[PDB]
């Protein structure tokens, strides 16, 4: 767990955890800090749950796709690599680890799927997918199956989908569109139908996973497979004459597999961020340590120019990099998460006889762009009476008096305050519903800033028929004259502002959180201390009164000082029920 | 709540409420302030219940015995009469209305019980109690009663108890001893035994109350009665030729009834202190006002020298004054309440035969200095939001392992920290209770101070076999090196100290508080903020840590400043469950 003077690292079990542990033991021999490497099941999903509470790993190794979402939730800490060390790595890798113009993780290596074929059972690999069935038949009469790969994860099935036009959040103008998804394109459907046909035609088993595929190829039972560099080690120990080459073409077009950038991020809650930076910049990302890691399980094209200079000489590395070039780099935006959850489901339903290709891809098309859901860990990270610097919070519920139906969704911090983002979405999409007489209800943790107050006021004056109500859980810089006037302005302009309470939190839990089936309505009872304190301060703001409480923090959640100063002014003008509700003052005497 | 610009007065229905109302009407005609007089049932007990909430009357008329307790609860306000006016009343009256060197009420008049006899049915009243049965027999042959008086209230039966040495509290120069009680004295036993004999011997009925007694005397059914001046009016309208004289002598000794000083106290919460002072000093305590009150229901000898000087000429007033002289001044200490509540029961149990005279007097003797059933209003005056320095909970429950019986009761401040009071009481009564095993459980308000800690440790060392557990609700001067080291000292000496929580308060409510009959097991749900805060500070104390929170008060319960300073030391050593329970910090920091 995150201990002082200790490093806890999490890396996928398929990679070189022992090699990384050896590098860590060298770090321990030099500085005296135990480096413990762990590989839990589906760490990409366990990491936020434990990092939010605080008991997690000091460093996390994984692709760059989920690092975006992590940094969005404020789980990763910014890395400061001087220009000398920054110039040591290729610019593509750094561009892959940059979120909102800020570096969030150290690039370790590049990984792309490649076609590994048994040179003994097949001297010349096939150049196209259409000839795979015939080949399979010819080898089935001999007692062996060909081209067996993991069908459980969409990362392996995506090359066929993208071969003829599979766009995942089309990119243009330097920005990735979330609404425009391509998993339902003609080419995507064609590729998935071909794979489903390969399964139906008895050429491939839908139950095949990474373990079964790798074991069958290592035992000479299969002539081909699709995998990255990590498998090369076990394949070498299998003494099977194999060859790594490019992936076959689908309908005369090159298969486009996503390019993953294995990177290491530093936990924002770990107090050993200095030790983490030292370990990753001085011992891991060097020819010595990176070579030791590569020794256990190969990691493909590395990010270090010093090592890559003589590592690209391996034809296997060259084939993987060629496949990556033919492919496209994986985006690191947060929505990617949902994207995969959708494709992974579609692929499964396409492998089984539950849904057709069109049905699965259409459901994935409509679910890849989802913002109607929110996880419980991130709910505790944003909607909580306790402070977290990364505001990034908005639960909006729009109701139209005409149809009397609630349309709910969320919003996060995208290089701009969420208020400005919702305003832009409302102004851009004119087809709301009848487009008039709408009641908007916001559930955000931090109070709108002065600039956001002016923007929301201009937006509300722009559209007359908008009944807007705001529920805030925390107060952003409640001791800034401008923020004060902004909140008073919003209230005076017809915007109700109230501090979230038990009712509001439970309502948000039921309507927005992706709570598990069993724990239905089991919302996390938050302490009323800060709820009542922020309510008292907010009422002092509305009454143009001086600040009563003063907070003094120093880190993401470190509270050093807290003071409550109630002047004669407060006792004389602030209503008594609020003071009595905070529980810190006496009732009968507050009234006298 | 208490109204502005209005005077509300509460006086017992047996006094001249109409006369007081007319004086208030004159005050209204002169200053334009409606003075409304009310007479609620059992106001001596209703007044504190409403005064704790703050609502109630502006002025209260009653004996000074209950004013001491009222003042200790912070319910009465200090009066500031000038010397010119103070010299208008008798000095000993002010002495009776003085509590802790401060005048808490305006003395109105003095009242003492007198023997009222029907001059037609009895020409010569009896001079001794021993001849009362004889007289009775004669009148029984006539179809009349000899002596019928209210025996439900101990105020009427006390003269016989004190006739041969019955004292409520011990009398010393400036020192009124609470522990030394004389309700178990030989003379007290003899007096109550004579009363019980009068009841058992068919000379008096044990169910006789004030109503039946007064009505029977006014209807010529009985030849004698015992009453004060207030009954004189109704007796005058009864057309019965009566006479007021001194009380008979028991065993050749004069009957000693407590003398009540009817006084008017000003509610400490009422915002009309000035109006109350004016009404009491300029219109009520004058010859005109006192005469207008005397016309309705006589008040006996008033405290005003101008009126009393020419009022003593009435033989009835002279007889009342003689009974008062031969009697004794009623103490105004708070414990008086319990005292009476004790005697009241004893007497009843002796009249109904449910308990013998010795049993009733012994129980009254043991429960006259304390009270085993605390009222809810005074229990509300004891809690953590109230910073009031005066009241000290001192709820103690002692079990004797030899019998597995629990002894429950309370105690108060009385010019000495409750610690030394309990030490002295236990050291004095050690011989009367069981032999060796003992486990004391304290539920007190303020954490023992430096001096109290040293006294407690020396008491615990003086008695080897004593297991003491302390549950405190607040922390007194938690920023004093001496108090700090004292608490640590008590802990190191084998004494457990913990901050009271919901469970402890519920236990105190169910076992010590006089729970309401209709509302059973409903303990007052109080906010936990200060409970958790004082708990965090207590842990900082025990762990020899620097002060964490700092309070800054300005009035009775006016909290002007409250600061929480959690240094790195605190975060590093304080247990995380306490910090997390306060609700002001994040679990991430607590976990680390
Ligand atoms: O949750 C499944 C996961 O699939 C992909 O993860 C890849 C990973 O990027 C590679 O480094 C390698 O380890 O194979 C994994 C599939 O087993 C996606 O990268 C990821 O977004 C997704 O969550
Ligand atoms: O959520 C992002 C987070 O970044 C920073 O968090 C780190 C930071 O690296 C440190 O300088 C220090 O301030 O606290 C954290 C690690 O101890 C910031 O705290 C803040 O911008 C933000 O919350
Ligand atoms: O403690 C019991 C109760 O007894 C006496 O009360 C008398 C009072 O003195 C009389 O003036 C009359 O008006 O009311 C009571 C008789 O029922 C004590 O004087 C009183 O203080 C005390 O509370
Ligand atoms: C989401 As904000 C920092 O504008 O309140
Ligand atoms: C601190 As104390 C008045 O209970 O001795
Ligand atoms: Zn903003
Ligand atoms: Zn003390």
């Amino acid at each position: 767990k995150i201990e002082e003077g200790k490093l806890v690292i999490w890396i996928n079990g398929d990679k070189g955890y022992n090699g990384l542990a050896e590098v860590g033991k060298k770090f321990e021999k030099d500085t005296g800090i135990k480096v413990t490497v762990e590989h839990p099941d589906k760490l990409e999903e366990k990491f936020p749950q434990v990092a939010a509470t605080g008991d997690g790993p000091d460093i996390i190794f994984w692709a760059h796709d989920r690092f975006g979402g992590y940094a969005q939730s404020g789980l990763l800490a910014e890395i400061t690599p001087d220009k000398a060390f920054q110039d040591k790595l290729y610019p593509f890798t750094w561009d892959a680890v940059r979120y909102n113009g800020k570096l969030i993780a150290y690039p370790i290596a590049v990984e792309a799927l490649s076609l590994i074929y048994n040179k003994d059972l097949l001297p010349n690999p096939p150049k196209t997918w259409e000839e795979i069935p015939a080949l399979d038949k010819e080898l089935k009469a001999k007692g062996k199956s060909a081209l067996m790969f993991n069908l459980q994860e969409p990362y392996f099935t995506w090359p066929l989908i993208a071969a003829d036009g599979g766009y995942a959040f089309k990119y243009e103008n330097g920005k990735y569109d979330i609404k425009d998804v391509g998993v339902d394109n003609a080419g995507a459907k064609a590729g998935l139908t071909f794979l489903v046909d390969l399964i139906k035609n008895k050429h491939m088993n839908a139950d095949t996973d990474y373990s079964i595929a790798e074991a069958a190829f290592n035992k000479g039972e299969t002539a081909m497979t699709i995998n990255g560099p990590w498998a090369w080690s076990n394949i070498d120990t299998s003494k099977v004459n194999y060859g790594v080459t490019v992936l076959p073409t689908f309908k005369g077009q090159p298969s486009k597999p996503f390019v993953g950038v294995l990177s290491a991020g530093i936990n924002a809650a770990s107090p050993n961020k200095e030790l983490a930076k030292e370990f990753l910049e001085n011992y891991l990302l060097t020819d010595e340590g990176l070579e030791a890691v590569n020794k256990d399980k190969p990691l493909g094209a590395v990010a270090l120019k010093s090592y890559e200079e003589e590592l690209v000489k391996d034809p296997r590395i060259a084939a993987t990099m060629e496949n990556a070039q033919k492919g496209e780099i994986m985006p690191n935006i947060p929505q990617m998460s949902a994207f995969w959850y959708a494709v992974r489901t579609a692929v499964i339903n396409a492998a089984s006889g539950r849904q057709t290709v069109d049905e699965a891809l259409k459901d994935a098309q409509t679910n890849s762009s989802s913002r109607r859901r929110i996880e419980p860990w991130e709910f505790d990270v944003f909607y909580d009476p306790r402070e977290l610097r990364k505001e990034a919070c908005l639960l909006y519920e729009i109701k139209w008096g005409a149809s009397s139906k609630i349309w709910r969704s969320s919003g996060k911090n995208t290089t701009n305050h969420v208020a400005v983002n919702f305003i832009k979405k409302f102004t851009s999409e004119r087809d709301f519903h009848p487009s008039t007489s709408c009641s908007i209800t916001w559930f955000l943790s931090w109070s709108p800033c002065w600039e956001c107050s002016q923007a929301i006021r201009e937006f509300l004056s722009r559209h007359p028929g908008v009944t807007l109500v705001i529920y805030v859980a925390r107060l952003f810089a409640h001791m800034d004259q401008q923020n004060r006037q902004g909140l008073r302005d919003l209230v005076n302009s017809g915007v109700t502002i109230q501090i979230m309470r038990d009712s509001e939190y439970y309502h948000c839990w039921r309507n927005f959180v992706n709570y598990p089936p069993g724990d239905e309505a089991h919302w996390p009872q938050y302490p009323p201390a800060w709820m009542m304190l922020y309510a008292l301060e907010l009422h002092c703001i509305i009454l143009s009164l001086p600040p009563c409480l003063k907070i003094s923090r120093r880190a993401q959640n470190h509270l050093t000082a807290f003071r409550l100063h109630l002047q004669n002014c407060h006792y004389q003008t602030i209503p008594p029920h609020i003071l009595l509700a905070t529980g810190l003052i006496h009732p009968s005497v507050a009234w006298r």
